[PDB]
């Protein structure tokens, strides 16, 4: 997945929030990183805006099933990470915002 | 002035640096220096590498600016300038994934 624009590898949770939390960035700017402590998991980081908290980053753990697939909820699972990203770019389904822009 | 150095790419993002380095045309050890996007005062050395499992991949090493003037990536050597840092690791990888071979174009 190294070659996917949205994959930032092993940046920490804090570093993903420093990258994402920028006022030039739209709601739904996102990146995927390898989870910092859970081994074999990915994490989807999405900026979001709430009146109160202002801009903040939500983090959703992505698990990989034994057969290979990926999921965030029981609603949909994906044969690959790129399919998950493609799906959520069009359908938020429970995430805070549709994935609009890859982290610059 | 570091602004006009050919291997200095200023404020480009971590993501744009990889888009530049991760390209078939570039030898292992193609590099660029840039500012850290979020560590103030630090710089960053981005280097292309090739691992059969990863494929072509970029490694990023932070460069800290000593208060007293220098620059360093490890406790083994410190340098007075970024120029001198690039030159040294062009000869000796000394912990880096690869010697700095090619300035990124």
């Amino acid at each position: 997945i190294q070659a996917e624009e949205w994959y930032f590898g092993k940046i920490t949770r804090r570093e993903s929030e420093r990258l994402l939390l920028n006022a030039e960035n739209p709601r739904g700017t996102f990146l995927v990183r390898e989870s910092e402590t859970t081994k074999g998991a990915y994490c989807l980081s999405v900026s979001d805006f709430d009146n109160a908290k202002g801009l903040n980053v939500k983090h959703y753990k992505i698990r990989k099933l034994d057969s290979g697939g990926f999921y965030i909820t029981s609603r949909t699972q994906f044969n690959s990470l790129q399919q998950l990203v493609a799906y959520y770019s069009k359908h938020a389904d429970g995430l805070c915002h549709r994935l609009t822009t890859v982290c610059p």
